[PDB]
């Protein structure tokens, strides 16, 4: 409800501003596979640089929206993501989670991503399934993120034969790309899936 009135939010303002973004996280895994709980919007950005990732959150917190976090890193992308307050609504405070260079193929995700009717009146792009199986493999915390396994087996059960080798490509790509850290992603997701 006032997460649905977030999402049309900031559904509107990024493509306002023509930026190449796409839905991941809750909505999106609903999407794919089986709805369920979700209280957030966590969305791909893709964008050249820092800088311009940077031009971009000024452009927000003109907006409706404050910073509430950045994640940095030490990568040649130092801006991996910003957490934002979303005001859309007035129900309650809405969190908005931009991702820039978090899993490191932000851009074959917001080109991968197709539209879809999320929403009564709301088309958005959404993440392939592979490409939400490579993201939740690859964020799996079992401490701090138990839907994340939840999540993979409704991704894994809905989808193709072609959906499987295109998220073990879209692995391979993150692994080249350093993104793994040093952990064998395809092992880890052999191992998961011999319950």
């Amino acid at each position: 409800n006032a997460v649905e009135s977030t999402l049309r939010r900031v559904a509107k303002d990024l493509t306002g501003l023509r930026q190449r973004w796409a839905l991941v996280g809750g909505f999106a895994v609903s999407a794919r596979s089986e709805p369920r709980f979700t209280r957030d919007v966590d969305i791909v950005v893709a964008v050249a640089n820092d800088d311009a990732a940077e031009s971009l959150v000024r452009q927000l917190l003109t907006q409706q929206y404050h910073l509430l976090a950045s994640v940095e890193q030490d990568a040649a992308r130092r801006l991996a993501a910003v957490r934002l307050g979303a005001t859309a609504d007035t129900a309650a405070n809405v969190v908005v989670d931009l991702l820039f260079a978090s899993c490191g193929i932000e851009p074959e995700i917001a080109e991968a991503a197709e539209e879809i009717e999320i929403l009564p009146d709301l088309v958005a792009p959404v993440a392939t399934t592979a490409h939400l199986i490579a993201m939740k493999l690859l964020a799996r915390d079992d401490d701090r993120r138990p839907q994340d396994r939840s999540d993979l087996r409704a991704l894994v059960d809905a989808a193709s034969p072609q959906d499987i080798q295109d998220a073990r490509k879209a692995i391979e790509l993150i692994t080249l790309r350093g993104f793994h850290r040093d952990r064998d992603l395809a092992a880890e997701w052999t191992r998961l899936a011999a319950k």
